[PDB]
């Protein structure tokens, strides 16, 4: 993908035989100058498919192309200082000058950029591709892999006549058939992503595979999407019906990795919506993330994160307090139910109140006359539709701040110093918030 650059002779790298690499007039249109890193430690030649190495961790040897082997402690070089390349451990530096000869010279011959910038080769360092679909339960590309007696580096449609761009699995395809799609934007490609009717996003169910929940997010944003985000009643069941047939455990990204707050969605998203199965959240330590279970009826577990099962990405009047084009108003003399609380607001004219952004809590907290040991009421309920928590108002629900343990009750309250929230029962008396549009 780059070429190997030296400034105190401009030039670039050429590999000339599997045992002469040598230097020459940069051209980046030379098959022969290009190279690309295969792992965090090798640098493979692009035209000859073999990787640079040295015969042994010893002063002035030559560097020529090897067999990429993971284990060759003689393949792994790592970038030191600024622009200085040395075999990993040794002190025995990139040395230039025919053959480019390995020596613990530091000088300006030993020093490369990438050829049209200014940065080190570890720049554009190697990305692991996380396969999709194929038999190898979605491991990571490797390169290079031999496939029909030929060596590819990058994702080939080779064997095929669909143009899927797939890859190797394995350093050897025809001994060990171990192959998967590579997460690229394929001639087809769309057939990967199940786009929603109504709200017209994108989900891509990965059932047949077996990642970690570090790893199936990291499938996810490579893609250029996120982790699954459950924030809906339609979202939660258009999937039900969807991974139906499926049966095995499918990562979201509900987790609680967080040290200070409990569960959290990794996209951001406000949890508004709970869907637990009997038994879950359960109070493990490390079982910090959550995986659906299609066999299980579309429900939410907790595990272990390092659990290796499927994933599914995704792509004013008076005493009215003015605040950001509406009005509020405490209320504390009779405290009243959530009910009778709220018929008396849509008598003045307004609601119970809808919080939408940590400002306009924040507001409430400091300015409206919040005192720390109070608990108001607030519209937040899933009276309606079980287990779906909607505002009062009608006001979407784009911004939740819950308590420790909570939402552990119809109705919630905001209490604490934080002013943050609490589901209860709603037939207490408390007093409440108000909000109306000015």
């Amino acid at each position: 993908q780059f070429l190997i650059y030296n400034e105190d002779h401009k030039r670039c790298v050429d590999a000339v035989s599997p045992s002469a690499v040598q230097t020459a007039a940069c051209n980046q249109d030379a098959e022969s100058q290009k190279f690309r890193w295969v792992s965090e430690s090798q640098i493979m030649s692009v035209a000859f498919k073999l990787c640079l190495g040295v015969p042994s961790k010893t002063d002035w040897v030559a560097i020529t192309l090897y067999a990429c082997d993971s284990k060759s402690e003689f393949q792994k070089w790592e970038c030191k200082n600024d622009t200085l390349l040395g075999i990993k451990g040794e002190d025995l530096f990139f040395n230039y000058g025919k053959n480019i000869m390995l020596y613990k010279g530091s000088g300006l011959w030993s020093r490369w950029k990438i050829y049209g910038t200014t940065d080190n080769l570890c720049s554009r360092g190697y990305e692991a591709m996380y396969t999709l679909l194929g038999n190898a339960n979605g491991a990571t590309c490797a390169f290079p892999f031999k496939f029909e007696n030929k060596w590819y580096a990058d994702c080939t449609s080779a064997g095929r006549s669909d143009g899927w761009l797939w890859c190797g699995t394995t350093t050897d395809y025809d001994t060990d058939k171990l192959f998967g799609y590579c997460p690229l934007k394929f001639e087809g490609s769309e057939s990967l992503w199940n786009k929603d009717p109504l709200t017209s996003v994108s989900y891509q169910i990965n059932s047949k595979s077996a990642l970690t929940w570090h790893q199936a997010r990291k499938s996810c944003q490579q893609q250029n999407a996120e982790l699954l985000s459950i924030t809906e009643i339609h979202e939660q069941t258009y999937l039900t019906g969807l991974t139906s047939s499926l049966t095995s455990g499918l990562w979201i990204g509900l987790n609680s990795l967080s040290f200070n707050s409990g569960w959290q969605w990794s996209d951001r998203s406000p949890f508004r919506y709970l869907n637990w199965l009997p038994g879950s959240p359960s109070a493990e330590p490390g079982k910090s993330c959550v995986s659906l279970n299609p066999g299980k009826n579309a429900k939410w577990e907790n595990l272990e994160c390092v659990q290796k099962l499927g994933y599914i990405c995704k792509k004013c009047p008076s005493q009215w307090w003015p605040y950001a084009g509406h009005c509020y108003k405490i209320h504390r003399d009779e405290k009243k139910i959530q009910r009778d609380a709220l018929t008396t607001c849509r008598k003045e004219g307004g609601d119970l109140t809808s919080i939408h952004t940590i400002e306009e809590l924040d507001f409430i907290i400091s300015q409206l006359g919040y005192e720390p040991n109070d608990e108001l009421w607030i519209g937040l309920n899933d009276i309606k539709i079980q287990m779906y928590f909607e505002w009062s108002d009608g006001t979407p629900v784009t911004f939740t701040k819950w308590l420790r343990g909570e939402p552990s009750e119809d109705c919630v309250v905001m209490k604490g110093k934080d002013g943050y929230w609490a589901d209860r029962g709603c037939e207490w008396p408390l007093g409440y918030i108000c909000k109306m549009k000015s």
